[PDB]
Formats: structure tokens, sequence, C-alpha cells
């Protein structure tokens, strides 16, 4: 039978060839969105894997005629109506060790970016600054702060935010988290200070870094309401989803400097611009491409687990033989 | 008497008052060199205070009649002949705990501006790049690498060298160091491994930092000859001094890729700048303007710490009273 695989939002399928040679037909659409896709894809594909590029509503889903498991290569589904696909007899699964220490050191570089400005201080220096007096360096690094007896607020403690809360403590970070959603007790396990409300987080935060999936309860959970808890030049860093935040109230908080500086990998639109939309004249920020996740080594590894469960699925029985289904 | 106290390079004593206002007369110069220092203060300063940005040989000491003690607001006393100084009867003191968390901080910042290419991603932005595909993200992002299982390199185990081991561990680095100065154990103490060959530490280091002084023997430490010592494709950073690199050699292996990325902070002249010397046209190049140093908190610190040296001086016997001479 040799079912029809397709990587939608892509073009290379090399590293996962080896582990569905024998199973699948593979092929690659490389689509933004449905539209792209040919209509034999959307007819006959029995497995897909997709990042983060593409997104899948309902009516999306309903344009597949005999997709029965999507594999997201990453952690995050939210792209995903899996809801739906699940109704819709499809199987959805993820990557969930998906570059989590990556990501983590990716946190880390961001915070000590902000509280160092260290990447500022290089942009001035490329601009042509010249720092000669230590009256100058002063000013020109004027907001850099002593990271010991801080306060680093971590919002999600999976396994990215354990990961950051481990290393902040390496740097004298005292290290708080809200997780309405875990259990009593890893507080303990991990020696971390365990605040009950989001508010409560804010409150006491010098840093805020959030780690928490996009979800239907924590869209724009970062808003104007919620930002004006948050400390007086507090710091914000965002390796999560960029969905968690209202760029609005963000920008106006920078502008004003009731935020000292924010540092995003993820946004609402992606990809980003510096010229597009309200962080365009946003002071005080650093910005990169959602590249947190990346290295050669963890992007051959969620792509070899990704095909892995795709074959898993063809080989046996869904969603029994599935490691990683999300959506049961 | 109210002897003569002067602040060489620069132009605010407000921190120092507080601390000499009853024993000392206090003075700037903001002088870049010792042509822009008065006769008055050359020939009746009894004390003097300065930072790096000025350099004190022989013949400059030779100017002044009446000064017994210099006080380096900083670690760093590279900039001072003190062998001269102590023979002309002028003890020379440092202030030894300035900044060494903020620096250590500064320098896993560079590290992880490396590894995961922070810095890069953010000018790429800000230049106008778009990365919408998880093929662009690849690409842009290409040379980042994952940090557990890779080896640092530290060149002088000292407060910073400590400081930064302490902090790798925890991204997962293989913690090696060279310190020939050292006494057998403290890799014990600390749970490193130590190397007794600096060709040893190049050669097993995917990274190397510099943390060790500019002494008389490790001018150019890395240079033509030890960059070829190092691995293919590693990692420098430096926040120590510019003079321990032959930027020359640096280049041509940043040119030549020979070494994948450097991040300093020090350079062999300051103040640095990207249009001027043999770091013009390199790429893969990360620098701050000798801010590694700088928290606010760090800043008055170390400048307590000078003043009261001067006030132990001046009340006191020399070199007796004194907490941090490094030229008896
Ligand atoms: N930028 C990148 O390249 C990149 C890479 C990996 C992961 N991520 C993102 O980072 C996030 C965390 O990933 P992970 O692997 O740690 O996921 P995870 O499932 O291990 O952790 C998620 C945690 O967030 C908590 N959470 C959910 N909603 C919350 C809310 N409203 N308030 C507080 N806590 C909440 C959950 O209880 C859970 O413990 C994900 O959303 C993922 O999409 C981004
Ligand atoms: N860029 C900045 O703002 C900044 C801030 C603080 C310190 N620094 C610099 O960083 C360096 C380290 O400071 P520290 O406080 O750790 O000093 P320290 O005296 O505590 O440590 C110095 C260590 O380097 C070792 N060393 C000396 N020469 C060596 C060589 N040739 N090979 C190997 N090891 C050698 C010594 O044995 C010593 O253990 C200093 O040179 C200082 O000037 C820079
Ligand atoms: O963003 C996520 O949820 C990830 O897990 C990281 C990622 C990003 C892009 C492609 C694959 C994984
Ligand atoms: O560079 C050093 O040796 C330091 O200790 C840091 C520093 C830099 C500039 C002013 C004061 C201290
Ligand atoms: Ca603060
Ligand atoms: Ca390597």
């Amino acid at each position: 039978h040799m079912p029809l695989v397709a990587l939608l939002d892509g073009r290379d399928c090399t590293v996962e060839m080896p582990i569905l040679k024998d199973v699948a037909t593979v092929a690659f659409c490389d689509a933004q969105s449905t539209q792209e896709i040919h209509e034999k894809v959307l007819n006959e594909a029995v497995g897909a894997l997709m990042y983060h590029t593409i997104t899948l509503t309902r009516e999306d889903l309903e344009k597949f005629k005999a997709l029965r498991i999507i594999v997201r290569i990453g952690s995050g589904f939210d792209n995903i109506d899996i809801k739906s696909a699940g109704d819709l007899g499809i199987a959805v699964c993820n990557v969930p060790a998906a570059s989590v220490e990556e990501t983590a050191d990716s946190t880390l570089c961001h915070i000590l970016n902000l509280y160092r400005r260290a990447t500022w201080l290089h942009q001035a220096l490329r601009e042509g600054t010249r720092v000669q007096s230590v009256e100058q360096i002063r000013e020109v690094a004027s907001g850099a702060a002593r990271i010991r007896g801080e306060t680093l607020g971590i919002i999600g403690l999976g396994r990215v935010g354990q990961a950051v809360a481990l290393r902040a403590k390496a740097f004298g970070f005292n290290v708080l988290f809200y997780d309405p959603y875990l259990s009593d007790g890893v507080e303990r396990a991990l020696g971390l200070q365990r605040v009950s409300t989001l508010q409560d987080l804010l409150f006491h935060s010098d840093c805020v870094t959030l780690h928490c999936g996009l979800n239907e309860h924590n869209h724009h959970l970062i808003n104007d309401f919620t930002v004006k808890q948050m400390r007086q030049g507090a710091f914000l860093v965002n390796t999560a989803r960029g969905g968690l935040v209202d760029e609005k109230a963000l920008a106006q908080a920078l502008k004003e400097g009731r935020i000292r500086g924010a540092a995003l990998d993820v946004h609402e639109s992606e990809p980003f611009s510096f010229s597009q939309g309200p962080l365009k004249d946003a002071p005080n920020l650093i910005c990169t491409p959602h590249a947190a996740w990346y290295s050669e080594q963890a992007s051959i590894e969620m792509r070899e687990e990704a095909a892995r469960e795709i074959r898993r699925a063809i080989t046996g029985r869904i969603p029994d033989s599935l490691k990683n289904c999300v959506n049961k």
C-alpha cells in the first residue's frame, strides 16, 4: 500500500526517509497554507508532518480525505485544532523533548542580554559609537543590573521552565514560578518558590519569563491589565508563544519605561519584522526569529522522533501505538 | 594638612567624597594621559585614584613629586608599572572583588551569544531579514550548536574564572582549566578538570575563554602559533585583557573559519571601533566596549572600596594598613 505521508510546511525530508522508506510514500508540499497543497495530497495523505509555520483549522482539516495522523515536528501544537482533528478521526502528536535545553539556553541568553545589555552594546558599536571613558561606559551600559538577589518569575514550569530555573539559580537568581496545572510538591523537589496567582508572580518578579503552552485560557496572558501588575522597570522574556502577549500593551510599556526591556523569540504575527507592527518604534527590545529551539543535533533529533511516530502509526494501531498523542 | 587626592582619568568623585571628606583634598583631572594633568596635581598629589583608561610608565610616575599611593578602581593593574612605582616609594593597590559576578555573567552572555547566535540573529532582523520557513531559520541560525557535552576551556581560574566555571556546569559544559600559578587541588575542590599546558587546554576545548591577568609572560598568549593549536571551528571569548590576543591572528582565523566565532569585551587598542583595526572586516564577531564589569551596584562598590583604601593609607602607615597592595 505504501500510504502517502506529506511534509506540509517544509521541502526537505532527508532525515525522515531512512525511517519511513519501506512503509510510506513520502512527499513534501512546502506550503504556508492549505491553499498551496495539491488535491492529490489532500485526497490521499494518510499521515502528515508539520512545523509551526502552517495552521490547521477544522475547515483546513476537513479538506483531508484520508488523513489519520498529524505529527508536529516540535512541542507546541497550538497551530492545530486538535479537538476537531480528533473528532474527525485524526490523531495529533508532538515531539515534547524537542530542543528543551536549546530553548532554555536561548532563554538564559536573552535574560543575560537584558541584564548585561550585551546585544545592545554590540549594536551601538556597529553603529559607530566610541566608548572612551568610564563615564561613557556607564552611560551606554545604563540599565545594566546586578543579577544576584534579583527575582526571576517563571510562568509555566514544564520542561523548559524547569531547565531555565536550574540555570537561573547558578547566577544567584531567586526563582519563583506560577503554574496552576501542576500538582503539589514540584517546588520542593526542585528547590523553588511557588505562588498561587499570576498577579503574585508579576508583583514579586524583576524579570518575567514565559514558558507555558498557548491554550484556550491564556491568549494575551500579558495584557494592559496584567502589565500594570508588573514591577516598575521589570524585564520580560518570551520564548514560548507570541499569542501570550498583547504587543500593543508591551509597546506602550516599553515607551513609558514601565518595562525596562523585553526579549522575544516569538511574536503575535510571524515572521517578525522590526518595520511592521506595534513594536516598530518600541525601545529596549531584543528579538530573534523563533530560533530558540535550533541546533543541528536538536533539529535532527525531533525529525527522527516525528518520523518514528509516523512509522508507529502506519505499522501499528492508532492511537494505542503512539508515544506522544496529545488528543486522545 | 588635608593631602591632595586626585582622580586621574575621571570627572566624578561623588561616591568617594563621603569617605575622604575629612582627611583629604579631593580633585579630578579627567585626563587620558599625564600630559593632561596639571603641574599642581603632579607636584602635590599624595594619593591617586584611576581606572583602566590611563597608563603610568616609570616616566609618567617620575612626574609625581609627592605621590605615595595609587589605587586602581578595578582589579586589573597592567596599566601601571607597579615595579617602578614601588621603587619610587609608591604603593599600588586594586579592588579585587570588583565586578566578579558581573564579569562572569557577561562572560556567560557572550558564550551563549556565540552558541545560540542570539546577538547576530537580532542584528539580522534589524537589517530587515525576514525568516518565514524552518529552512530559513536553520540557514540564518547556521552555526548554532548544542551546549551539553561541549568542552569549555578556562584560561586563568581566579575569581572570575571560578564564577564562570560554576555557571558553565549548569549548562552541561565539561569544564577544563589551565592556570600554571595555582597550587595543587583547586580542581578537586570545585569539581573541574585541570590540564598542565596551554596546548592541552586549546586542544581539548570547543570554546576558549580568557580570565587571566595581563602580565610579563602572556602578551599575545593567543597568537599565530597557539591559534593553530585550537580546535577547528572553536569559539573564543575574552573579557580579561585585549593584550592577551594578537588580533591579526584572530582576524585571519575568523576569515578562514578556523575559529567559528569570537566575543570580545576588551581589545588591543581601546576604545574599540569596528571601522579601525585588523578586526575591521573580520566575520562572526561580537564586541562590547569593556563593559563586562558594569552594574550600578558594582560601580559604587569598587569606588567605595578604593576610597577606603586611600583613607587607610592617609590615616595609617604604608603599606601595613593597606588591604590590597599588589606591589609589596
Ligand atoms: N521558541 C522556540 O523555539 C520554542 C522551542 C520549544 C518550546 N517552545 C514553546 O515553549 C513552551 C513551553 O514548552 P515546554 O516543552 O516546556 O512545554 P511543557 O508542556 O513541558 O510545559 C508547559 C507548562 O506550562 C504550564 N502552563 C500552561 N498554561 C499556563 C498558564 N496559563 N499559566 C501558567 N502556566 C501554564 C503547564 O502547566 C506546563 O507545566 C511551549 O508553548 C512551546 O511552544 C518554543
Ligand atoms: N572586562 C572587564 O570589565 C573586566 C572586569 C573584571 C576583570 N577583568 C579582567 O579579568 C581578569 C581576571 O580577573 P580576576 O578578578 O579573576 O583576577 P584574579 O587575579 O582573581 O585571577 C587571575 C588568574 O589568572 C591566572 N593566570 C595569570 N596568568 C596566566 C597565564 N598565562 N595562563 C593561565 N592562567 C593565568 C592566575 O593564576 C589567577 O588565578 C583580569 O585580568 C582583569 O583585568 C575584566
Ligand atoms: O516552537 C516549538 O514548539 C518547538 O518545539 C521548536 C521548533 C521550532 C521549529 C521547528 C521545530 C521545532
Ligand atoms: O577591567 C577591570 O579590571 C575591572 O575590574 C572592571 C572595571 C572597569 C572599569 C572601571 C572600573 C572597573
Ligand atoms: Ca530593577
Ligand atoms: Ca564544534
